[PDB]
């Protein structure tokens, strides 16, 4: 069973801003999903403090890079908290209405497009690189979902019977045809250097 939902118009006009804008550097997609998954960490971390059976899906906290040459994907991994399927559906936890109103307003202020985790948007920068995007996530109160867009409009919501994680969330980049630098590992080693050098998790670089 899919379910196809509209994106908030205010997203599908973020989103359409992230697609056509000409904006070269577009390599701060990686530290904004880094930072996602260290906030997701954070949370779960914080609440095993209180609640140690929290970790029973999963004692490891941390982020893995997987460049896939023959899909074209580009996956960011991590044990992380993850999402409920209302989650998901209310724009992947995001306060996405009034951080994009925050961040258009700022656009026009003399802010730039690599601003854009600053309004808690930052997911939407996926959309810098990928044709599509799919999150597969798993929260302890709740069952594994796939989120998937390939903007338009629209996004979907199943079921996912997986690969089960454990608990987590999952980005898979299907990425746009001119983009593949970003599965290269030296590329990939360096974006992480420049942006997401000091992170309190480990950033595992999957090889081919
Ligand atoms: C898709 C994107 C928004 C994203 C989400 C997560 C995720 O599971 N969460 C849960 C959570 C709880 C508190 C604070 C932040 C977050 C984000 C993720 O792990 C990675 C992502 O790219």
């Amino acid at each position: 069973e899919v379910e196809t939902f509209a994106f908030q118009a205010e997203i599908a006009q973020l989103m359409s801003l992230i697609i056509n804008t000409f904006y070269s550097n577009k390599e701060i997609f990686l530290r904004e999903l880094i930072s996602n998954s260290s906030d997701a960490l954070d949370k779960i971390r914080y609440e095993s403090l209180t609640d140690p059976s929290k970790l029973d899906s999963g004692k490891e906290l941390h982020i893995n890079l997987i460049p896939n040459k023959q899909d074209r994907t580009l996956t960011i991994v991590d044990t992380g908290i993850g999402m409920t399927k209302a989650d998901l559906i209310n724009n992947l936890g995001t306060i996405a209405k009034s951080g994009t109103k925050a961040f258009m307003e700022a656009l026009q202020a003399g802010a730039d497009i690599s601003m854009i985790g600053q309004f808690g948007v930052g997911f939407y920068s996926a959309y810098l690189v990928a044709e599509k995007v799919t999150v597969i996530t798993k929260h302890n109160d709740d069952e594994q979902y796939a989120w998937e867009s390939s903007a338009g409009g629209s996004f979907t919501v199943r079921t996912d019977t997986g690969e089960p994680m454990g608990r987590g969330t999952k980005v898979i980049l299907h990425l746009k045809e001119d983009q593949t630098e970003y599965l290269e590992e030296r590329r990939i080693k360096e974006i992480v250097k420049k942006h997401s050098q000091f992170i309190g998790y480990p950033i595992t670089l999957f090889v081919e």
